[PDB]
């Protein structure tokens, strides 16, 4: 479905994680 990605810099994961993960690295950021 149309699912906007969101990234947060998470200290718990130890890095920037996104949903979907690392959408902001690839071109799969926006649907």
């Amino acid at each position: 479905d149309v699912s906007p990605c969101f990234c947060v810099e998470d200290e718990t994961s130890g890095a920037k994680t996104c949903v979907p993960d690392n959408c902001d690295a690839s071109r799969g950021t926006n649907p």
